[PDB]
Order: structure tokens, then sequence, then C-alpha cells
């Protein structure tokens, strides 16, 4: 995409070198943002094959507040392997946070829930905002979260969506990071009858991994190609009876993908 | 300052009309990013006259945890009148969040203090966070959190910090929040030993309220001054131990004030 091909150009020519938690190595700036109109056309990156099954698996995952990798098995998705416990659990990651964030005193707040409403019947709100940075719960969490923090907004019929992300891999997270929000955007809008708006992107700390520079020399000699469209083949009683197979990408005709090893 | 009137005039070439919670109307955009290097002056506002006095006060109080106005009013500071109850409680706003975010165990955490660790032990951290939203006690706090996220980054001995602020009433608020952070990020690096980077502004519902069109457009007739400089003259024992006497302002020379009614 040409943003994201952007991006990943200024971190090569003004990222600073960074030693990192995993020993790799970045090069990294700090503070970006970019704007993808969901009405140009569904923002996957077309620079390489990016694999919407794990993405698609994740979300509903985490839409039915599930942090333990079972359900994923159950579907050959096996990005949160590492991390889970010799029972399958992850601790209370995102799906928990999204859908029962513990009170101090013992009640639950379901944010899916709560958002759904506002949307519905507050669209004016500034405060419609998920967040799965739980402070009192990160020692208990198998990975601090990476999207931290996501804000919706209503204007002229429009849904948008903001997404903090306080660390992005620019080869191998955000391409996904990225696809994931804006099906959740699509999503929403169709439970609350609305058109779709901008996904805007915001990171922090957003890096380029030392062993992914020459697949990032490959991908920026690559032209994009124009944007697939989302078709959503079916609407469900609620956000949180959609399924695989509702979905369909139109029109993807991607550069081949291009393997990198993860940093750990 | 050249950052802030550039972001007025985009609220107002490309703001759309919404209602608002409190019944006066905004011209609001979603999504905006702009940068603030500290080592070219400090940036509070110049064209109108911006006074310092309550932003020190404020952030004193936050770093203190406090949340009750009786500090402020010691001090001649009226900002928070307006949404104290009858015993001057906010509930537990952003000092409480700060300095002791309650989790489901029973357990405060102090976040300032966190994030002090982190700069002198572990910078190249990616999870240099503050959050002062905390879901489960939005309920009691008599606004939510608008200067919401916060992450701090380190690169070439030079502190940065990136807010994200999920509501911005652009011509009252902003040039507060501006100014307080950065005042922030000097305390934060001077008891850290670094220099000053970058104070990344970030906002979700950016806007300005309908009956400050006429301030806005005053504002936007005048040419910003040179930036301020900030000298802090004593290095406290930590970060919660600054006196409003540590710090003056020198070459503030700001075009007059220009008044205008805040939206309860
Ligand atoms: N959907 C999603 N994506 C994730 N990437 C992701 C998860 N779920 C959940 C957990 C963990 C999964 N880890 C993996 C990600 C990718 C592969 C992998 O090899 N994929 C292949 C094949 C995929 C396919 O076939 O479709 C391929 O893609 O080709 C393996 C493991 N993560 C977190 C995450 C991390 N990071 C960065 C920021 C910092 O570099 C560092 C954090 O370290 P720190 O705490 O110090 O900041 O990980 C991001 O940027 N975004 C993120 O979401
Ligand atoms: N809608 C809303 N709600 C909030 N709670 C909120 C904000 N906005 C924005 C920032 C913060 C509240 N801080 C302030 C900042 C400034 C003033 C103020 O009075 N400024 C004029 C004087 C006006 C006059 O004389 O008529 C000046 O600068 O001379 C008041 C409160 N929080
Ligand atoms: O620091 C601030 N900066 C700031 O701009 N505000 C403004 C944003 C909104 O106009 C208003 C909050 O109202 P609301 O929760 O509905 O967004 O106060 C409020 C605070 C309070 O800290
Ligand atoms: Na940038
Ligand atoms: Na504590
Ligand atoms: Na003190």
């Amino acid at each position: 995409m040409k943003q994201y091909l952007e991006l990943m150009q200024k971190v090569l020519d003004e990222g600073t070198q960074k030693n990192d938690r995993t020993g790799t190595g970045t090069l990294s700036i700090f503070g970006h943002q970019m704007r993808f109109n969901l009405q140009d056309g569904f923002p996957l990156v077309t620079t390489k094959r990016c694999h919407l099954r794990s993405i698609i698996h994740e979300l509903l995952w985490f839409l039915q507040g599930d942090t333990n990798i079972a359900y994923l098995h159950e579907n050959n998705v096996t990005i949160w392997d590492e991390w889970a416990d010799e029972n399958g659990d992850l601790g209370p990651v995102y799906g928990k946070q999204w859908r029962a964030w513990p009170t101090p005193d013992g009640r639950h707040i379901d944010q899916i829930t709560t958002v759904l409403n506002q949307l519905k019947n507050d669209p004016d709100s500034r405060r419609i905002i998920v967040s799965a940075w739980n402070v009192g719960e990160l020692d208990k969490m198998a990975l601090a979260p990476c999207h931290a923090f996501f804000q919706f907004y209503v204007a002229d019929g429009k849904l948008s969506c903001q997404l903090y992300q306080r660390s992005c891999d620019v080869f191998l997270g955000l391409p996904f990071n990225i696809a994931s929000y804006a099906l959740l955007v699509h999503m929403m809008a169709q439970q609350c009858d609305l058109e779709v708006g901008d996904f805007v992107w915001t990171g922090g700390d957003t890096h380029l991994y030392s062993n992914h520079m020459d697949q990032t020399h490959l991908q920026l000699s690559r032209e994009p190609r124009p944007l697939p469209k989302l078709i959503i083949k079916r609407k469900p009683e609620s956000i949180f009876d959609y399924r695989f197979e509702d979905f369909e990408i139109e029109g993807y005709d991607p550069h081949p993908g291009i393997k990198a090893p993860v940093a750990i």
C-alpha cells in the first residue's frame, strides 16, 4: 500500500538502531500515523500475499472472549502457539479484556457490548473506546498487548476507527494488524447499520527487525496494486455470531508472499 | 504555534458538525498527529496568552496522586471547579490512575514509578506506558479521561513521549495539554539524565466548539512568536518532589489572551 511502503522506507531512512528485548536489533522510529478510507478498498497489503485465514479466526476468537488457543487449533491456527501454557491458556489477553474487563469490586464490563450500544444510542459520543491495556492484569498476560487501545467515531453515517499500536513490527505484524481492525470496522458498521469510514493507524515504537532487511528491500521494489473488496455474505444476528465463511475478499491480486523469521 | 494553527485550520477545513454531550455543538475531525521537538523551545502557545501557573500546579497535583481540588484552590487554580462535587472530589481521575491504578486482586500500580524505573533500566522497552483509561472506574469519574494514554521512547540520549488524546477541545484544552506533557517530559528527562526529544500529540475526536469560532479565527490571524524556553533550577531527588518555584519560563511574549466559554 502506498502509505505502508512509505512507512517502510521512512524506517529504513530515518530509523535509529536499537537493541530490543529479543536481541535481534531494530531500526526504529517513534510516532507515525496512516489513514485508510475504507470506501477506497479493503486495506490488505498487495506487495506480498497476506493470508487472512488466521486473521479472521483470531478476530472471531477475540470476540468470543476466548484466551485459550483450543479454538485456534480446531481451525489449524498456530500464531499463539509459543506463549500458551501447558493447558492452552494465555491469561487475560485481548479476548478477556474485550468481553469481560474485571472491575476492582468483582464486576465485569463487556467493552464490545458497550461500544455496540454507544454506537446505536449515542453515536456522537467521544468515549467509544475498547482498551486491552489493563494495567492491573499485564503481569498475568502471556504477552503485553501491542494493539493497546482503539476508538470509534461516527460522522455523517460513517463509522471510523483509530488504533493505537504501542509496538509495531512493520514487516511481519503491521499488514495483519491493519487487516484485523479494518475487518472489525466493517463488522461493527454492519451491525449498527452504518457505512464504513476511515481506519486510522497510529504507531508508537515502529520498527523493522535487523534480520528483515533483505525482505524489506525486496518488498520496496514492488509496486502496489489496486485494493481488494471485502464482501460480507451474511448479516448475523449480532457482532458475536460471525463465521469464517461469512467473509470473501474479491479481487485480491497480490505479489508473492515473502517469508521472514519472527523475533521471539 | 505553527503546528497548532495548522490543526485549527484543518478542523475548520475538514471537520463535520456533531452534536455533543454538553449540548453546545462541535466541528470535529477524527485522527490527527503532530510533533514538537522540545529542543526547539517549550511549546506554549504564543498566539494567545496562556497561563502556565495553572498548568504547573495541575501537573504537580496529578503527580501527587490527588483528585480533590483543595490543593488547586490553595494555589488559586480554578480549572477543575466546574466538575467537582460538593466536597471538591473528582473521583479516580488522572492522578489516582497514574499513581495507584487498582487491580482486581487488591493491588495498586504506581505507573509513574514504573515508567521511571523502565527509563532508567530498560529504556529500549516498547511498553513504557501510562494509562488513565481504567474501564472499571470510568463510572466513578467526574469526567472520562481526555488525555488517556501515553508512551515514552528513548533514542540518541533523548526522551520522547506520545500522548493519545481521545477527545480534544482544540481552542481551550489543547494549549494546556501540550504544555503539560512537555513539562512532564522535561521533568522525566531530568530524573533519568536524558536530553529532551519529541512530544508527539495524537488526537481522536479533535474538535472546535461552535462557540469558539470567532475566537479561533481571531487567533488564526496572528503570527506565532518565538517559543519560550523552560529552565529547571533544581534536581529533586524524585519525580514527586518538584515545587512550583523550580520552574521558570523565559522569553514568553504572547499575543493577548482570548476569552472563550468552557463547555461543561
Ligand atoms: N494476528 C497476530 N499478529 C501478531 N503479530 C501477533 C498475534 N496475532 C498474537 C501474538 C504474536 C504472534 N507472533 C507471531 C506472529 C507471526 C508469526 C508468523 O510467522 N507468521 C507468518 C505466517 C502467517 C500466515 O501463515 O498467515 C507470517 O506472518 O508470514 C509467528 C508468530 N503477535 C503479537 C504482535 C507482535 N508484533 C511485534 C511487535 C514487536 O516486534 C514484537 C513484540 O515485542 P514487544 O513486547 O517487545 O514489543 O512483536 C506486532 O507488530 N504485532 C502483533 O500483533
Ligand atoms: N469542554 C471541556 N471540558 C473540560 N473538562 C476541559 C476542556 N474542555 C479543555 C481543558 C480542560 C479545562 N481547562 C480549562 C482551561 C481554560 C479555561 C478558561 O477559562 N480559559 C480562558 C478564560 C475564559 C474566560 O475568561 O471567559 C483563558 O485561557 O483565558 C477553563 C478551563 N478540561
Ligand atoms: O485535559 C483535557 N483536555 C480537553 O480537551 N478536554 C475536553 C475534551 C472535550 O471537549 C471535553 C470532554 O468531554 P467528553 O467526555 O464528552 O469528551 O473536555 C478535557 C480535559 C480534561 O482533562
Ligand atoms: Na513518523
Ligand atoms: Na503500588
Ligand atoms: Na511533592
